[PDB]
């Protein structure tokens, strides 16, 4: 079919990743090493995220995400305006604003060591909002390096109603799944540079790697599933059009999270993975495409882990912006999706 197509050009060369892989390690275990001879960075550790390690990215293995993470002991949290998603979090004496942890003093000291101790690899214009530092490796691969403080405690209680997965990969997964950690990282509120936001890319990596309903799912030829063809096709179908549209301001603020959100809420929606058979491609890929369609319509996207963040706010992104990409999604699903050509 079209789609498959569209796939097997997705598809990461095995050449390409053997030659990213040992140039990411290098450099990622590198700063590993060096950052432990900071005292505050004594303790970090790597944890690998986001979609190569998810085995969802898609066209050339260019682009990776790791969190270096810090467990801080006796952490305590202050929910930050109501905004269920950042907070205050209350060696570690130089970055202390008062009885606060500043966010901002903890990220310019690693992005501080980080530029010291950078192979050709430089490290990219700081961007806003972001919590990585970003490091750019001969001239093409990119790496989001991300601080984190880790927490072993419960959940915070903005979490208590997300992860909606009981009736797709159990009620007794879910249960596991929240006694692992969570973690904090520099991306600051809107108003607040002392705040952290709570961050579970862990926990999505985890749900990905292991997403049937079935243990077996996609572990033979009888359980090949389409859940993670349907998320690189979402992928890049965003992909594309924001580079069409690269001078439309309209698509600024859209990002492949908002397809990985709106993916992980029709996997809850359907839990079989009989609702996800690979000859039935096209149906689930335009039960993805739909339910986005409903997503920006009616302007709600939840975070999947904190039901009351929406992704989709009026706060966050302008209607008309919303407006504009159901257009141009729309017009792709009318034309039978010409952008994949
Ligand atoms: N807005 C967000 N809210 C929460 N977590 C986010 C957000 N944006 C990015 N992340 C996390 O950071 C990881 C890496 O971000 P990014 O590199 O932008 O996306 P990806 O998942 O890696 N897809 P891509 O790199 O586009 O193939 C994502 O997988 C999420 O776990
Ligand atoms: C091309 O890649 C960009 C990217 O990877 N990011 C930029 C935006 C963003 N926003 C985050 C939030 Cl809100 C949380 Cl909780 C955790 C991680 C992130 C990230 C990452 C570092
Ligand atoms: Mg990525
Ligand atoms: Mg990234
Ligand atoms: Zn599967």
């Amino acid at each position: 079919s079209k789609l498959r197509a569209v796939l097997e050009k997705l598809k990461l060369s095995r050449d390409d990743i053997s030659t990213a892989a040992g140039m990411v390690k290098g450099v990622v275990d590198h700063l590993l090493l060096r950052l432990k001879c900071d005292s505050a960075f004594r303790g970090v550790g790597l944890l690998n995220t986001g979609s190569y390690y998810e085995h969802v990215k898609i066209s050339a293995p260019n682009e990776f995400d790791v969190m270096f993470k810090l467990e801080v002991p006796r952490i305590q949290l202050e929910e930050y305006s109501n905004t269920r998603a950042y907070y205050f979090v209350k060696p570690l004496s130089q970055f202390l604003e008062g009885e606060i942890l500043s966010a901002s003093k903890m990220l310019s000291k690693f992005r501080k060591i980080i530029k010291e101790e950078i192979t050709d690899v430089i490290m990219k214009r700081k961007r806003g909002g972001s919590p990585a530092v970003t490091l750019l490796i001969s001239e093409k691969i990119s790496v989001d390096i991300t601080l984190a403080l880790e927490s072993k405690s419960s959940w915070p209680a903005s979490t208590q109603e997300g992860l909606r997965i009981q009736n797709w990969l159990s009620a007794k997964v879910r249960k596991q799944l929240r006694l692992k950690p969570f973690y904090l990282v520099p991306k600051h509120a809107k108003e607040q540079e002392e705040t952290w936001r709570l961050s579970f890319s862990h926990i999505e990596k985890e749900i990905l790697n292991n997403h049937g309903k079935s243990k077996t799912c996609c572990e033979n030829k009888e359980e090949k599933c389409c859940r993670k063809d349907c998320l690189k096709l979402m992928k890049y179908l965003l992909e594309q059009l924001k580079e069409r549209f690269k001078d439309e301001k309209h698509l600024d603020k859209f990002s492949s999270y908002h397809v990985k959100t709106a993916f992980f809420h029709v996997c809850t929606q359907n839990p079989q993975d009989s609702q996800w058979d690979r000859k039935d491609l096209g149906l689930c890929f335009d039960n993805c495409v739909t339910y986005f369609l409903q997503c920006l319509r009616t302007e709600k996207l939840e975070n999947y882990f904190i039901p009351e963040f929406n992704l989709f706010s009026s706060n966050l992104i302008d209607k008309r912006s919303k407006e504009f990409l159901t257009k141009q999604i729309e017009y792709e699903r009318n034309n039978e999706f010409p952008v994949f050509d």
